[PDB]
This record gives structure tokens, C-alpha cells and sequence, in this order.
């Protein structure tokens, strides 16, 4: 009934050993022994409190790959021994139109996975996956093709379906369109990876010229942007179908709509605090849209999950050791990773002795 | 893996919780969730540093029953859901005359349940009952009988065998056979339960007249005798087959045995530090026996359990919380139990949250 993960106690985002009180496992629930975690830029935003909702102390992750060591009596879906993963949230309402319509993640009563509000359980704050095990309904898991390396795949439960899902609700996953993707981090990276899988045309968007050669070379981006840069921009404009954003920072939309054919669609997935700066003039103009997008249902992760196992698609990882978490942290802060910090949990001293 | 309990850091002897790595589980170990846990004055000794052996930090704990979650590969004496105890000793060197012929409680080598030496494990320290799961070999764990209560049976494991298996060796074992019990504290109390279940008369012997309505009413001893009565004392010369004497303080043994019939036998199972005084007239003249003993080997644990088992022999308790742990020891320094404490470790909070 303790679980053992670290966690942050103030906006420093420092982060330390932590132990707490466990939700027991109930009929529906599923027991995972948490084998990686990747981080995820929103587990940074959090920690540090820059959107102003941290609950402290605050137990990050929730880009999770484990597997099954019990299950509770009315649970079908999975059995003990079973690799499975964790994503963005844990539980929702179940009876909302959203949730309803096969839409949970949209529900106005979701449980996140970390830093969440355990309605169906006191409203007890969850604790993720930078621990040791995890306690998660049946309806809220999925399988991990065995195809997959299990470190590879982590990123996959939050950057990969968040990326993936839009492609394929806004019709951008067909040969001969041409995307762009903004920001050549986390999410940025496995939108390029799953647009080439599909066949499409990638431009990259990025801040960091030195991602160049990468961007063209390892992940078979077609062009790479500076977007400082009023020369290359200008050459682009009116060149793209769709858009995806995945800057964390504030940021200005009006040159990304720019690249836009008319009626082209932007995709928001980064979420900065500063709010963006939307002159009505950048859509009316050229008939132009921009929509948001919050991860994937349960199925949507799991079609995603399926797609990148029979197309051998995998984020490029640094796996690190726990007792590296606050320099990791500190590396994603400065852009320094290529392109995913995965913690090897089940490899880590998780408690300290 | 990481293991946790409750820890001396120390000679003041308190305890507070403390983690540590554990050892795995081998291909001839057996993984055992600890039930109840007893204390007695060996805990005391070691965690105040009284014999100058601790090692710090100490997990006190030898008077262990569990239930086995896991057993190795190779293991056959054992399953999963088996009830079991631990005792005084958790390995020895296996390969002497002693371990060889069954009696590995007398090895040189013998590694303590706690805060001994495992000689098979880089010499780390061992880590005993006060804690929540304990690795430990097959070969040194005792089957204890569904017919006794977890809890009651734990002390059984050290003052229970320290005084069943010289009655079982010296055939102080059947009716019509008259024990005197030397003392009235955990041993003494165990002596006189196995005296009675063997259906022999028990005179309970003390120098205190205050434990008289203890002695006759409670345990239901036959008899009652101040040591210091003279005459009552005479009265009863050479009346007794068999002494236990549990008596940890200075004391004269002449006394005692001119109570034993001709060929009489007196066990000490105290250890008092000023030395026994033995004229050697008073074992000459009617060719007594004088022998000592502590705990015994695993198979006189077991039989003394199967024997237990049978008779409704259990330890008088009183079950506490780890959290009240320090008060108790407090209380077993004035010797103020009836007559043993014994700690509900599975339900006891173990870890800080
Ligand atoms: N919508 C959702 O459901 C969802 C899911 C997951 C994450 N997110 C959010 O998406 C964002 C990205 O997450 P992530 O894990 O991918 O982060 P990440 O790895 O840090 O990548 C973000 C990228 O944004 C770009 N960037 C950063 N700072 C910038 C600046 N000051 N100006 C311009 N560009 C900048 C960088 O790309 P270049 O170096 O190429 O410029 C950077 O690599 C975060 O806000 C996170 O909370 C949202
Ligand atoms: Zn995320
Ligand atoms: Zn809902
Ligand atoms: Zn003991
Ligand atoms: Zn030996």
C-alpha cells in the first residue's frame, strides 16, 4: 500500500525520493510493475508550476511502458506477465457525451495519470510513472505490439498519439501532402517519423539550425527552416496542407500560418503559458484553420501503438537512470536531448538505502 | 530489492524505520511475508549494545511467522500460501559435523536471523522480523501447524523450543512425572504450558511470593515454592524427576537441587552473569544431572511446533503495532507482559508516508 517514486516539492522541480499511500488494486484495476518512462515536456511544465496547477509534491510520468504482475477479479482485458503502457490520464467520467462517443480524453472529469485529481477515489492527487508501480483501471491501458522495443515505444504513450491522432482526424497522413512540423523536440520528432511513415512531405520548423543535419539525414525530413530566419520563411509561404506546433514556449503563429496553403490546417499541441497572438486578419484571409488536439483516446493510442509496431516506428531515445532525473530535467530546460529522455525505472534505485 | 523495517541506530535502543537492500531470492530460497513478529530479552540485549556486538543500524526480530509469496526454483519443501516461522538462525556453513548431523544450531559458523553475520553473502548484516518481507533458505524455515494462531504461536520459535526439547531429550515428558519451573517470566511460562500438555505436575519455584496467585490461578501450575522458604523447601526435598531454571538473575542452585530426586535433572536456560556455585557433593551424593541448552536446531523447532500443534500449546501475547514498538520494550524491561509482546507487522504501517 506505499508506492516509491520522486517527486517535486516546490516550483524548483527538484526532484527526490518519494514515498506515498498506494490505491489498492480493485475488480477493475490492474497492477504494472513500471519498466520506462519517457519525460515529457508537460511533466517540466508541471513540476516547475508554469501553468499554475501543480499539487506538491507533484510525482511526474506519464509516458509509461511496464508489465502486468496481478490483476483484480472482474478485470479481462489483461493478464499478469502481459507488456502493456500507460499514457497521458488513467480514468474519466465513463458516461459524459464525450466520454460516450469513444472521446474520454475530452471529458471535463478526467484523471490524469500524474498531477491528476482521483475523482472515483477521494480525490486523492495521482502519482505517475516516475515510480515504481502503478495501480490503473483496465480501461485505461494498452498493449504494447511485441514488435516494439519497450524503451523505444515509452514516448510513444504521449508524444506519439498526440501527433498521430491529428494526422489522421485531418485527413494529413496520405502521400503527396506536405506538412510542417514546428519545433523539433519530443512530439516534433514523432510527427516527422509517422508523417514519413505515411509518405508525406515533412518541412521542419526549428529555432536550432545545428538540428539540421539530423532533421534531414536520421529522420528523413525533406526541408528544414530556421525560423528566425525571413529569407527561408518568405521562400515557404503558402507551401503546406497542414501544420503541426509543438513549441513550448510563447511563440508567434502568424509565420507558421503564412506557410499555409489557403484552407490549410494548423494542429496546436505545444501548450505555453503565453497565450498566442491570433490576428483575425492570419485566418479570414485565406480561409485558414488552427485546432487543438489533447492526446488520443484509449483507442486512438492503441491504433497508434498498433501503426508503429507494423511500420517500425520508435522515438529516438537517451535512456537514463533515475538518479539522473534533475539533470535530464535540466537538459530538456535547455533543449539538449535527442529527442526523448527515457528513465529506466526498473533498472533504477528507486528507493534510497 | 529494497526491504523495510524498524531499526536501532544506537545503544538507546529506539526504534524507527528504516530501509535497506534485501538479498534476492535464490534457487533454494523462500520469500515470506512477515505476519507477527515476537520480542523478547534478546532484542533488548542487542539493540542497547549490551553485549557490545551490534552493529548498527540493527532490525531486531527472530521469533518470525509468515506466509510464503514466492519460493525458488529448486525449492521443494515449501509453496506459496504455506504458513511458516522463523527462528533464532537463518543459514550456517552447512558443511561441519554439527550442520551435517542435523544440529547446524551449534555451527561455528551460524548466521543470526538478526544482526548476524551472512557468511554467504559478503558477511552483510542480517535484517530480522521487524520488517516486512524476509529472503531466507528453505532449510532453515518451519512448517508451522494450521491448529495454532499465527500470533500465539510466534514466541514459540525461542522460548518455546528452549524448553520443549530438553523435556523431549531428558524424558521429562509424561504423567506422573513432577517438573519444577525456576521462574515466572517468558520461559518460565512456556515451561510450565509444556509441562502440563506432557501431563506431567509442574511445581512453579520463585523467589518472589508475589507471583504465587500468578503461578496458581493464570497458568495453573500444581504447586508453588519460595526459594527462600526453608522449610517448605525441605518439605519437598527430592521430589522432583526434572528443574527447568529460566532465572537470568544471580541465584543459588544447591537449593534447587535438593529438590530433584536421586538421578534428577536440572536444565538452566538462564544465564545469570555471576556464575553457578556447585559443590560437587551436591551432584556426587545422588548422581544428579546438570545441562544447559538454547534454542534448538530446525528439526527440534519443528517437532516442537508439531507437538505445539497438537496440544493447543500457544504463548501467552500481547499484540501490539510497530508504532507502539518503543513503549513496549520500555514495558519488557520491567518485565510488565503477560507474558510475551508480539508485533502485527503485516498490519502495521511500515514506511513513512
Ligand atoms: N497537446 C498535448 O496533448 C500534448 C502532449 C504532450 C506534450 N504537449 C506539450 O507540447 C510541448 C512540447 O513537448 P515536448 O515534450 O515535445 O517538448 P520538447 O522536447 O522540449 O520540445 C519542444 C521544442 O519546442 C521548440 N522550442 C522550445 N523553445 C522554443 C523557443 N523559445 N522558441 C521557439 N521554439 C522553441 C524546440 O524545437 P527547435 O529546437 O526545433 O526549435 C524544442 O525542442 C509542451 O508544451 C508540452 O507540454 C502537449
Ligand atoms: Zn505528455
Ligand atoms: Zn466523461
Ligand atoms: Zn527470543
Ligand atoms: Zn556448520
Amino acid at each position: 500500500k506505499t508506492a516509491h517514486g520522486w517527486a517535486a516539492r516546490d516550483a524548483s522541480g527538484h526532484l527526490s525520493p518519494y514515498s506515498f499511500s498506494a490505491r489498492i488494486q480493485g475488480d477493475a484495476d490492474v497492477t504494472i510493475k513500471v519498466l520506462f518512462c519517457g519525460i515529457c515536456h508537460t511533466d517540466l511544465h508541471v513540476i516547475k508550476n508554469e501553468w499554475g496547477n501543480a499539487m506538491y509534491p507533484v510525482v511526474p510520468g506519464h509516458e509509461v511502458v511496464g508489465v502486468v504482475t496481478d490483476v483484480g477479479h472482474g478485470v479481462t482485458k489483461f493478464k499478469a506477465g502481459d507488456t502493456v503502457g500507460v499514457g497521458y490520464f488513467v480514468d474519466s467520467c465513463r458516461t459524459c457525451e464525450s466520454c460516450s462517443t469513444g472521446h474520454e480524453n475530452y471529458c471535463p472529469d478526467l484523471v490524469l495519470t500524474s498531477n491528476g485529481v482521483d475523482h472515483h477515489h477521494h480525490g486523492a492527487t495521482t502519482k505517475g510513472g516516475f515510480s515504481d508501480v502503478l495501480v490503473v483501471s483496465q480501461d485505461f491501458v494498452v498493449r504494447v505490439p511485441e514488435s516494439l522495443p519497450l524503451d523505444g515505444a515509452a514516448p510513444l504513450l504521449c508524444a506519439g498519439v498526440t501527433v498521430y491522432s491529428p494526422m489522421a482526424q485531418y485527413a494529413l497522413n496520405e502521400p503527396g501532402k506536405h506538412l510542417g512540423v514546428v519545433g523539433l523536440g519530443g512530439l516534433g520528432h514523432m510527427a516527422v517519423k509517422f508523417a514519413k511513415a505515411f509518405g508525406m512531405t515533412v518541412t521542419v520548423i526549428s529555432s536550432s539550425p545545428g538540428k539540421r543535419d539530423e532533421a534531414l539525414g536520421r529522420l528523413g525530413a525533406d526541408a528544414f527552416l530556421v525560423s528566425h530566419d525571413a529569407a527561408q520563411m518568405k521562400a515557404a509561404a503558402a507551401t503546406l496542407d497542414g501544420i503541426i506546433d509543438t513549441v513550448s514556449a510563447g511563440h508567434q503563429i502568424v509565420p507558421l500560418l503564412a506557410l499555409l496553403k489557403p484552407m490549410g490546417q494548423m494542429v496546436v499541441v505545444g501548450a505555453p503559458s503565453t497565450p498566442l497572438e491570433l490576428p483575425a486578419y492570419a485566418i479570414i484571409t485565406g480561409g485558414k484553420r488552427v485546432a487543438g488536439n489533447g492526446v488520443g483516446s484509449v483507442a486512438d493510442c492503441q491504433a497508434m501503438l498498433d501503426f508503429a509496431g507494423e511500420h517500425g516506428v520508435t522515438a529516438d531515445i537517451e535512456v537514463v537512470q533515475m538518479d539522473y532525473v534533475n539533470t535530464a530535467i535540466e537538459r530538456l530546460e535547455k533543449n539538449d536531448v535527442r529527442y526523448r529522455f527515457v528513465i529506466d525505472v526498473a533498472g533504477s534505485k528507486m528507493e534510497e538505502t
